[PDB]
């Protein structure tokens, strides 16, 4: 799996494990052994969420497989849980986009997964 | 929905008012109430359009609905004015990925929209 | 088309003229016309792959056609290539999303393509 934050919470506050911990409970929920999965967090954005600049999230979780409707409600509370308590963003101001990946669409290694 | 523009053009050439300007117009050209709506602007990116490093945007519209051929070019004389008059990017160096979401791929407050 | 590559690699990183080779070589893979054809490169990311900080990639190529199985193996081979020539990032800490867009799905100048 893929996972992107986009925040405007400033780089000093996105805590230096984010990214392990992340990875980590992202193996867990998805089942993806963790040497395959990526993460990305992009700090200090100009955004808004409802108008108002307030901390808030963009975020999208891209998999092959394992993304389904009551997937998905169970990996918006663990990243929303996850946002709260390491980025002090109100999970009413958090997006998540989830993508169910083609294996043929996704490159690796100089090749594709298919 | 959400809205992410990417461009080239200088921080500071981003107009004070514009993440809200961009907020109530899509508000309106969509039907989606503002309190929803999430944009992210993101200036001073190393791109290039045709080979060019002029004025140029690469842009995101995501919407559960609303989406569509008459739609989607009414959205496109919306968005590239909009970056023509703030931005002074011409409208043949934009681009707009339009994405029509299932509602149980969108997660928001521990839970998706399905 | 319109592709993206957001790296963790240092901006001092990215060689003098990497956009244009993207673009001309992008044309050649895909057939589509250079002066249509849009590069986003975004270094000194925050990153991880497989728990890694490493130098890796995490892309995407957008084209409305000429995306598919065989395609996509060719372009990942041409893109891992010139990551890890260009950039020194190891092919196997690369991902590249491949979208084929339907026309009536992308925005540009005013309006949208068909
Ligand atoms: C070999 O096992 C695996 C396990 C996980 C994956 N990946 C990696 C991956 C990369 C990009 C992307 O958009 C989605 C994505 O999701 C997966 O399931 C691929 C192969
Ligand atoms: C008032 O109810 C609403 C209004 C708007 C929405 N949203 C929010 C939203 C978030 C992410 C995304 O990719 C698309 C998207 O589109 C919608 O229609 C959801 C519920
Ligand atoms: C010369 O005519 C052309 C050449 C290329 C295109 N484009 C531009 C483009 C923009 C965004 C996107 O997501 C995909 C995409 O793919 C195309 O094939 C469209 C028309």
């Amino acid at each position: 799996p893929m996972f992107i934050v986009n925040t405007n919470v400033p780089r000093a506050s996105v805590p230096d494990g984010f990214l392990s911990e992340l990875t980590q409970q992202l193996a867990q929920a998805t089942g993806k052994p963790p040497q395959y999965i990526a993460v990305h967090v992009v700090p200090d954005q100009l955004m808004a969420f409802g108008g108002s600049s307030e901390p808030c999230a963009l975020c999208s979780l891209h998999s092959i497989g394992k993304i389904g409707g009551a997937q998905n409600r169970s990996y918006s509370k663990l990243l929303c849980g996850l946002l709260a308590e390491r980025l002090r963003i109100s999970p009413d101001r958090v997006y998540i986009n989830y993508y169910d990946m083609n294996a043929a669409n996704v490159g690796w290694n100089n090749s594709t997964f298919a």
